[PDB]
C-alpha cells in the first residue's frame, strides 16, 4: 500500500479495537477499470455468536442500504426513459394520477384548521428525480407535522392508499428543493409504466447485468443471506458507546417494496453499480444518460435555497463527509459538488453523492476517474467517528492514486 493508505487503515483498525465502531468496508475503483480497493474491518454486529465471537463485515455480508436505494431507484426510473416508456418533462398524470390529485397543504387558521388547495402547475418524473415535486417527509415539516398531529392521515387506509405515500404536499413543483417520498412514487412510476413489482424489475434489469446475486427487496425470501446478514448498532448519545439496535425488528418493515428504501445487499453489489456508471459500460444505463444524472438540474433560485437549506441544518448533514458549507446543486440521483472540495487533493468539480441511514456514503468523480463507498452499519446518520473515517479513507485514495 501507500502512506496515507497503511495511516488509514490502521485509522479503521483502531476504531474497531477501541470499540469506536464495529467494522466497515472500504471500496475505490477507477474508471479505467483497474483500481480494485477493498478493505474490511471489523466485525458486522456487536453481538457475539453462539461462538462467542464478533462475525466479520465482509465485501458480500447483506447489508440494510436504506436511502442509499434512492440511486437505484433513479436508474429504474432514467431506465424506463431510456426505453420511452417515459419523459422527464412529462406530466406524471398519466402514470401517477393519485399523486398528481393530492392537494397542497397551505397551512392552518387561528381556529386550527387546516388549509388544502389545488397544485399550482404539474409535477414531472424530473422533479421527482430531483427532489423538486414539492412533497416533504412527514416528520420533517411543521406543517405536515401538526397535520399528522390532528390525525388527517389517518384516513389513507380507507381509500387504500399506502402510509408513505399519504401526506399531502407543502408547496408546488419547482419552487423548492424538499426530502420527500419521491423515489416511493417514482418506484410507482417504473411498476405500472413496466407492469412488475419493483423486486422483479431490479433483478432482472440491475442485478442480471452485472451478474449480481445478493440484492434484494425481500430479505425475508432469502435464508442464506439472511443466515449472514449485518446487524444494526446504534451509538449512544450519552456515553459515546455502541450498543444492539433492535428498532428494525419491533418496526415489522415486513415484505413492503418501495423506491425509497428498503433493499439489502452486499457493499460489493452495490460498488458494482457505481463502478458501471463511472466507466459508461452501458450494462445499467445508456452513457448519455449518465451525463444528464452529474448535470445540475436545479434552477439559480431553487439551487441557492437548497444550499441555505442545507448549510443552515447541520444536524440532518446530506452532504454526509463533504464540508458542511459547500455550495452544491442536485442532479438526478444526488448532490452535485459545484466546486473542487480541496484543489486537485479531493472530490472534484461535478462529482455526484448521497449516503444512507447507517452511515453509508457513496460517491462517483468522472473529472478525478474514481468512485469510492464508504460502507458501514451504524445509527444515527452523521456520525462522528464514521464521517471522520471516510473522510480519511477518500483523502488516503485520491492521494496514493492521483498523483505519484
Amino acid at each position: 500500500a501507500a502512506d496515507p493508505v497503511v495511516l488509514m487503515e490502521t485509522a479503521f483498525r483502531k476504531a474497531v479495537k477501541s470499540r469506536q465502531i464495529p467494522g466497515a468496508v472500504i471500496m475505490a475503483r477507477d474508471a479505467s477499470g483497474n483500481l480494485n480497493y477493498t478493505r474490511c474491518f471489523g466485525a458486522r454486529t456487536v453481538r457475539r455468536d453462539e461462538n462467542n465471537q464478533l462475525p466479520p463485515l465482509q465485501v458480500d455480508t447483506p447489508c440494510r442500504l436504506a436511502s442509499a436505494t434512492k440511486l437505484l431507484t433513479t436508474i429504474m426510473a432514467l431506465q424506463c426513459m431510456e426505453r420511452g416508456l417515459v419523459d422527464l418533462d412529462e406530466t406524471v398524470d398519466r402514470l401517477l394520477p393519485d399523486l398528481s390529485a393530492m392537494p397542497v397543504l397551505e397551512g392552518f387558521d387561528d381556529a386550527g384548521n387546516a388549509r388544502l388547495r389545488e397544485r399550482r402547475g404539474k409535477i414531472t418524473l424530473r422533479h421527482l428525480l430531483t427532489h423538486t415535486s414539492g412533497l416533504s417527509y412527514v416528520f420533517l415539516h411543521p406543517l405536515l407535522r401538526e397535520y399528522m398531529a390532528q390525525g388527517h392521515l389517518q384516513s389513507a387506509e380507507k381509500f387504500g392508499i399506502q402510509s408513505r405515500l399519504a401526506p399531502p404536499a407543502v408547496n408546488d413543483p419547482g419552487a423548492e428543493w424538499i426530502y420527500g417520498a419521491n423515489l416511493d412514487w417514482a418506484g410507482k412510476l417504473v411498476e405500472r409504466a413496466t407492469g412488475l413489482d419493483l423486486e422483479q424489475y431490479l433483478q432482472e434489469n440491475i442485478c442480471a447485468p452485472l451478474g449480481i446475486t445478493d440484492m434484494t427487496f425481500k430479505l425475508q425470501q432469502r435464508p442464506d443471506m439472511l443466515a449472514r446478514r449485518a446487524d444494526q448498532t446504534h451509538r449512544n448519545s450519552a456515553d459515546g458507546r455502541l450498543r444492539y439496535d433492535d428498532s428494525v425488528y419491533f418496526r415489522a418493515d415486513g415484505e413492503e417494496c418501495f423506491g425509497g428504501q428498503g433493499v439489502f445487499s452486499g457493499p460489493g453489489s452495490y460498488m458494482k453499480v457505481l463502478h458501471s456508471l463511472l466507466k459508461r459500460d452501458g450494462l445499467l444505463l445508456q452513457p448519455q444518460t449518465v451525463d444528464l444524472m452529474f448535470q445540475p438540474a436545479l434552477e439559480p433560485r431553487l439551487e441557492e435555497q437548497m444550499n441555505q437549506h442545507m448549510d443552515a441544518s447541520p444536524h440532518i448533514n446530506y452532504g454526509g463527509p463533504m464540508p458542511m458549507v459547500l455550495r452544491r446543486s442536485f442532479g438526478l440521483g444526488g448532490i452535485i459538488a459545484l466546486e473542487d472540495l480541496d484543489g486537485e487533493n479531493w472530490r472534484r468539480k461535478g462529482s455526484l453523492t448521497f449516503g444512507g441511514g447507517p452511515n453509508i456514503v457513496w460517491q462517483i468523480d468522472p473529472k478525478a476517474g474514481l468512485c469510492t463507498l464508504a460502507f458501514f452499519q451504524l445509527e444515527p446518520w452523521n456520525d462522528p467517528v464514521c464521517r471522520d473515517l471516510t473522510r480519511t479513507f477518500e483523502h488516503a485514495i485520491y492521494a496514493q492514486y492521483q498523483q505519484g
